[PDB]
């Protein structure tokens, strides 16, 4: 035995460096770590869009306030996403279709829905909905932020007050060269800028070394697979399977770029759009002067030219003219992010569409794991086990979430949209509608604070997707459930008493309409 | 097919009356409720022990102030469970054995261990231990009531202030009278005293109705079988299969009375006592004058004979003479607890012995489930089925637990001791003393707030045997893991710091020792 003394880290880009500061900070002082990586060709910077947790889970386990990291990623502010025409047929374009009456849109806000005598305000809603008592949508009804994001308010006063629960959009490229830095001047981890030509494994099968192209050698007790998609120690050398999941999701590929905005005079969405198109679905992440776009499709319905035209067309760009960034992604996970002595962290482990915002969440809900299982150099079995059963319970209920937002999508206009109707849900998820249905709440949170949950990664990590969210992309949708809750027509004074809570919300709406300042002129006075 | 309009409860004791009460109060006006009993021979009362989500999740939901209860019940206090000779050889006997340097006994407090930079105290003290920096048991290390509960210490000062988390100690028919009284004059319960002679089932199953020795007939929507060990309606009427646990849970029997007791010369016991036998072990619950005790025993190694005379040895009453209830237990549950419009609560459901105070807790929690999942006529068969799921996972593992504290003991000088180290763990329960061996919590709770843990049902259902509790049981019996959890050796500044932690334990047994009052001196005052 012994503790493990040298960690080595193949990749950099943002689940490398966030690896590198993650565990230089756990162990500091008691582990050398050398992160190796290739400089390569760089990508065009088409914005990642973030979950309250980044705060309060990374960045405050590092000793960094968000004052500090987002100004220097010059980054914006996220309150919700914003779900644009997934109700309605025709192109994809940036502008909501006509739906009753109204715009074809609806949010998923963070936070978590007010618990009303033990019950989700949720439950209330529908019941009112289902006996004709309101035509009001689901997130208008139980969530202030509808309202003050459609005027693009700030969720900040001038004064810095924080009136709702918000993430950040940022460039990612600005956070793993924020990371670099602190990893490498302030935890001493070791920086190495050279190409892996070379694994060697011992008679275990465990990681053994890493030689460069120059030559070099490096060992080390852990091996953390940062190298992307490639999975250059956990599938390559290791060779554990990658499961892929497309029996589940479709989308496959993306076109992305980068878009100047005047926010002068537009103003800045304190939101992520996700506008959904023919084939799949275009992401919109607003940054400071500039917003960050990409078209997921489905290479097995649109190819990667109709995909850069119906893309490019939404935008108004030239698609001989406009710099594109044409991927093609893994989807799925591998069959154990963790073997041997190789631990997978970022898009060597796993990769779903940014649909949910999910994909910097891996990485360090991953490192969170890692760190509470973590081995000496005999390497228990049962914590690799358990960090392995933690990871594809963290990935496959939001591959189960996301397919829910295909699946049930009312569409049938195009190939695509008709072929998600077809998909299985996976029994897990089948379980969750049926309950749906039943008028249960699925994952309601234990409690209703919003600062226990967003403040507590323990208690986050454990109801991930909980009831609001669940609300929020379903009824959003149109799926609601088949009756009311049954409780409901045995608690008169629950359901009379509960118009307060109605009453409150739309108080709120109001009152934050009137006082808030735009997101963009918070922004500038931030920045 | 429209909401449920009438409920029938079969059976009084405590299930049927807390049933009565609790779903009177939850859907009060809104449905009318029945409870059928017929008058049976009463039995002595031999003690009840408790867990302090009772006042949270039962009596606080009824309306009931604690005062107000416990008074009419002639209730004492509980601050945990000793568990008396499980580590050491030999006869029955109510004083503890000499095990290295002190008494065999070990405490299950309640509470939760503190976190100290994020992991359980129960790691750093066994990082202590382990390396052999210290000698002292995990209980007293790790909480500040073992020092209190060995000078009969009251959880609360004179003043009424409470200074630990405590639950009580009760004859169960005084609380099913008092609930009886209450369910009937405030929540408009009807009560009929009648003995149920036939059970009319439809062609798809459900009770249509029941037919008593009068010749009267009730109907209702919804029954709910309070009928104890019999199950006639689950069992006897809907043929849902019992499963018997015995290759986990040898014990089947008991034989108990009351013992008349001098609180004046001897004060009283703030702890359930759990006490090892040959062939399994006894309770003893103080209450004000007199406690209840009960040989706990597996037919399979004892006569009934042999057992009423090593309980009435122990106690040193005469076996010809002494009043003795005989009692021959169901040990297990139902296949399904609730089956088409037939709901079973209490011991109709499942059953353990009562080690760690269970059976009251199993009554309210079922029914909490019950009102969750609350069907309407239409029966949807996800509640159903939901509802099921949550009752035999409560079950199964307490079940589990329970094997545990058997399959553990160090003992093997009766053939019942070493009959228990040959039956299996469940999967589950392995998988738990796996992760334990590795050093990981077993169900860390999300917070060490035991405010926020048993004033909020949700959180504790779904964390019902926590790590505390985990390591209070394994510990004390002497199961220890293989090596301290890996992550420690990486984490130099908190192993240090974790001295004022431990110190501050230190600090407040002294303290509370000095200042409090005994157990008996509060209940002059309080009763
Ligand atoms: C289309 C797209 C959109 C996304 N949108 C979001 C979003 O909105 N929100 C969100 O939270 N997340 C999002 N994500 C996820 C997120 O971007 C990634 O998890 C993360 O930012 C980058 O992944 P990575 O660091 O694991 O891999 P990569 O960036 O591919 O890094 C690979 C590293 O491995 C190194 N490497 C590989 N092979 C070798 C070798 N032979 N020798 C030396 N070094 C080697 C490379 O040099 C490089 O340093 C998105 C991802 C994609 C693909
Ligand atoms: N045949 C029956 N009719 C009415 N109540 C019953 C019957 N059998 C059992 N019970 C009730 O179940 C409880 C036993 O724990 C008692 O209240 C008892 O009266
Ligand atoms: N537990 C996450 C769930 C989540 C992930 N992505 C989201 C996007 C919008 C709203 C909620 C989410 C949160 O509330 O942060
Ligand atoms: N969550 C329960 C666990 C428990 C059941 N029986 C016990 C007896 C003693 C201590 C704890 C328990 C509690 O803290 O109440
Ligand atoms: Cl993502």
């Amino acid at each position: 035995s012994g503790k493990i003394d040298k960690i080595l880290i193949v990749g950099g880009g943002t689940a490398g460096w966030m690896a590198a500061s993650y565990l230089g900070k756990a162990l500091q002082g008691t582990a050398d770590i050398t992160l190796l990586q290739a400089p390569d060709i760089p990508t065009l910077g088409v914005g990642e869009a973030t979950i309250p947790n980044l705060q309060t889970a990374f960045f405050d386990f590092l000793g960094i306030p968000e004052d500090e990291w987002m100004r220097e990623c010059n980054a914006s502010y996220k309150v919700a996403i914003k779900f644009i025409n997934w109700r309605t047929a025709g192109e994809g374009t940036s502008e909501a279709r006509e739906l009753d009456g109204g715009p074809d849109h609806f949010y998923h806000s963070f936070g978590l829905l007010k618990y009303h005598e033990q019950i989700p305000l949720s439950h209330y809603w529908f019941d009112r909905s289902y006996r004709g008592k309101t035509v009001e949508p689901f997130d208008y009804a139980c969530y202030k932020e509808p309202v003050i994001l459609d005027a693009n308010r700030s969720p900040r006063r001038l004064d810095g007050s924080k009136v709702t629960n918000y993430a950040w959009h940022f460039d990612a490229h600005l956070v793993a060269d924020f990371l670099r830095r602190f990893a490498t001047e302030k935890l001493g981890v070791r920086h190495v800028e050279d190409r892996v030509e070379h694994v060697q494994r011992d008679a275990n099968g465990n990681i053994e070394s890493v030689r460069t192209a120059t030559g070099r050698v490096f060992d080390a007790d852990l091996f953390v697979d940062c190298s992307g998609f490639r999975g250059l120690l956990i599938n390559k050398a290791m060779e554990e399977p990658f499961l892929d999941m497309s029996d589940h999701l479709l989308n496959d590929s993306a076109v992305a770029t980068q878009v100047p905005h005047d926010d002068d005079a537009n103003g800045v969405e304190p939101f992520t759009s996700a506008i959904a198109m023919k084939s799949g679905w275009t992401w919109k992440i607003p940054m400071l002067g500039r917003f960050g776009t990409g078209y997921v499709y489905s290479s097995r319905f649109a190819t990667e030219d109709e995909a850069v035209r119906e893309f490019c067309e939404m935008w108004h760009l030239d698609p001989e003219t406009q710099p594109l960034n044409r991927i093609r992604f893994r989807v799925g996970r591998n069959r154990r992010a963790w073997v041997g002595n190789c631990v997978s962290i970022g898009t060597s482990s796993c990769f779903v569409e940014p649909l949910e915002s999910t994909g910097i969440y891996f990485v360090y809900a991953a490192l969170y794991q890692l760190v509470k299982h973590f081995p000496d150099k005999s390497l228990n079995p049962v914590l690799t086990a358990r960090f392995n059963r933690e990871i594809e319970t963290m990935f496959d209920d939001t591959r189960d979430f996301i397919q829910a937002h295909f699946y049930f999508s009312p569409r049938t206009d195009t190939p695509f949209w008709r072929a998600n109707k077809e998909l299985r849900l996976a029994d897990g998820m089948q379980e969750k509608i049926d309950m749906y249905r039943a008028g249960m709440a699925i994952n309601a949170p234990a409690s209703d604070d919003a600062q226990l949950y967003y403040g507590n990664f323990e208690e986050e990590f454990r109801n991930f997707w909980n009831n609001s969210n669940y609300y929020c992309v379903l009824a959003g949708l149109g799926l609601v459930p088949d009756a009311p809750s049954p409780r409901l027509a045995h608690m008169p004074q629950a359901t009379e008493s509960v118009d307060e809570v109605f009453g409150a919300v739309k108080d709120r709406q109001r009152n934050l309409l009137e006082t808030l300042p735009s997101l963009h002129e918070f922004l500038r006075q931030q920045h």
